[PDB]
């Protein structure tokens, strides 16, 4: 498919340590498990958490999760610490360019 | 190849309205012409403005080009304006996730 969406929600939101959070994107057009998810930090390039809609990059904290196919995906953090204060993003590449970017989720968490 | 690593030079860089700048993006194995170039502003998801290393995507300024292939990479603007002031990603997507993101390249125009 062509000319697809990728829409996130919340947009942003507020939490406090220990909790856990599931923010959520959604393809405007059925991409598979071609799905991938990013932290964002100041200063810093996207960062690898998730690929092919749920399984967990080397390296990357266990806490950390995604669930999905098609159209409807989650992403989840089991217990919130205090450095997961990130902007969220999912990005499709069910084919070819654009691998649309959907507009992020910005995570806050409470000190 | 497996566990590419992109890099990106310069890490950042103040210029002037009218410079032509160009910045660089490497690959640590032959990519081939698998290479796109974002634009991400402040608070937003990355924009896409070239891909497979040197097309344009549509409604893209003309000043922006790309070229390279294989390990080297080049994003040019041929005449910076007061409107390009971002920070600026290479990634490649030569086969399977990870399409590894390059740390980025920050501009900023001294005025
Ligand atoms: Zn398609
Ligand atoms: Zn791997
Ligand atoms: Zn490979
Ligand atoms: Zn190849
Ligand atoms: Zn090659
Ligand atoms: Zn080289």
């Amino acid at each position: 498919s062509t000319d697809i969406q990728m829409t996130q929600s919340p947009s942003s939101l507020s939490a406090s340590v220990g909790d856990r959070v599931t923010i959520t994107c959604q393809a405007s057009q059925d991409i598979s498990n071609f799905l991938i998810w990013y932290q964002q930090k100041p200063g810093k390039a996207p960062k690898l958490l998730i690929y092919d809609a749920s399984n967990l990059e080397t390296g990357v904290p266990s806490r950390f999760s995604g669930s999905g196919s098609g159209t409807d995906f989650t992403f989840t953090i089991s217990s919130l610490q205090p450095e997961d204060i990130a902007t969220y993003y999912c990005q499709q590449y069910h084919n070819l360019p654009p691998f649309t970017f959907g507009p992020g989720t910005k995570l806050e968490i409470k000190r």
